[PDB]
DNA sequence: TGCTTCCCGCGAATAACG
DNA sequence: CGTTATTCGCGGGAAGCA
């Protein structure tokens, strides 16, 4: 089909036909096999640009939008991702986002109509 | 070398099904 | 509808890049 299946100790992983990447949910592989199908288009509804990946589409449309989401908790400075907003937090507030805390808060996307998970709100 | 985008397990929201 | 299958948002490390 699309993929082949390795079984080692109890673990399956389903691996690319293509590429032989590993995938551990075949949803996973699914989703990353459409880079080499092409056989559904994500457009930008802002520019010209196409995406393999819903996701990367959407990440790409709120950088035209400008919509910052991600707030630091300590000063109230807000960036567009994750990135930046980490990377503000540990040079700043020499403090990691990763473990335990709560230093950000990720506010509900408005500039675009996107799922909203309810426990954003 | 520090931005920048990619990656993929995980599971919530929604769609397709019956 | 209830009940499933599907989509895709999210974290945060990785990989890419100039
Ligand atoms: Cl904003
Ligand atoms: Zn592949
Ligand atoms: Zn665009
Ligand atoms: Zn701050």
């Amino acid at each position: 089909d699309d993929h082949y299946e390795l079984i080692v100790d109890g673990r399956v992983y389903y691996i690319c036909i293509v590429c032989k990447r590993s995938y551990v949910c075949l949803t996973s592989l699914r989703r990353h096999f459409n880079i080499h199908s092409w056989e559904k288009k994500y457009p930008c509804r802002y520019c010209e640009k196409v995406f393999p990946l819903a996701e990367y589409r959407t990440k790409h449309e709120i950088h035209h939008t400008g919509e910052r989401r991600y707030q630091c908790l300590a000063c109230g400075k807000s960036f567009i991702n994750y990135q930046f907003m980490s990377s503000h937090i540990k040079s700043v507030h020499s403090q990691d986002p990763s473990g335990d805390s709560k230093l950000y808060r990720l506010h509900p996307c408005r500039s675009l109509q996107i799922r909203q998970y309810a426990y954003l709100s």
